[PDB]
């Protein structure tokens, strides 16, 4: 995240830190056994981390759960990040307290103008690279579908949304992939691509969940 501001230990309940012997991608837990991530994060052999605050300290609330499964979307296509989402089970339930916890499903897409909260262990600048240890979060606003077409000639499909600001200088960034955006309590999108990271006129993008979640939840249902 790239001008944003500390979270604060455990004040983001739900999100979580997929460890393949290093963090490399967020996620976000949706119920007691599974996690909504970004297709583009796929790999063999996750570990689940929740309860994270700084990644590199044990500190005491955290699970470390592995995962059995993981269901990257039927049409993905890893070419234009179109359907840039995956579900990954526990091998066991995680135990939900006030600093685990689930996020909502939508039941209804998001306005652009809502105000949407970002999170992640990402890199902080926009040249160079420093990443932090501490989790970090990001307010920021959808923008219109036409900003969002206009900043991005031929790229966005309607699985997709614009967040953050034209002027540039607040993004998500890498390392914050798969991770939440959160919007009146529900979660609606999932980081996913943009060009560099907090450049003007070239605001993030993000998979627009309210699409998916016949599918993400008749796939819970079934495995
Ligand atoms: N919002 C961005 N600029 N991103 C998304 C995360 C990966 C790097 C590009
Ligand atoms: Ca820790």
């Amino acid at each position: 995240i790239v001008g944003g501001y500390t979270c604060g230990a455990n004040t983001v309940p739900y999100q979580v830190s997929l460890n393949s012997g290093y963090h490399f991608c967020g996620g976000s837990l949706i119920n007691s056994q599974w996690v909504v991530s970004a297709a583009h994060c796929y790999k063999s052999g996750i570990q689940v981390r929740l309860g994270e605050d700084n990644i590199n300290v044990v500190e005491g609330n955290e699970q470390f759960i592995s995962a059995s499964k993981s269901i990257v979307h039927p049409s993905y296509n890893s070419n234009t990040l179109n359907n840039d989402i995956m579900l990954i089970k526990l091998k066991s339930a995680a135990s939900l307290n006030s600093r685990v916890a689930s996020i909502s499903l939508p039941t209804s897409c998001a306005s652009a103008g809502t105000q949407c909260l970002i999170s992640g262990w990402g890199n902080t600048k926009s040249s160079g690279t420093s990443y932090p240890d501490v989790l970090k979060c990001l307010k920021a606003p959808i923008l219109s579908d036409s900003s969002c077409k206009s900043a991005y000639p031929g790229q966005i499909t309607s699985n997709m949304f614009c967040a953050g600001y034209l002027e540039g200088g607040k993004d998500s960034c890498q390392g914050d992939s798969g991770g939440p955006v959160v919007c009146s309590g529900k979660l609606q999108g999932i980081v996913s691509w943009g060009s560099g990271c907090a450049q003007k006129n070239k605001p993030g993008v993000y998979t627009k969940v309210c699409n998916y979640v016949s599918w993400i939840k008749q796939t819970i249902a079934s495995n």
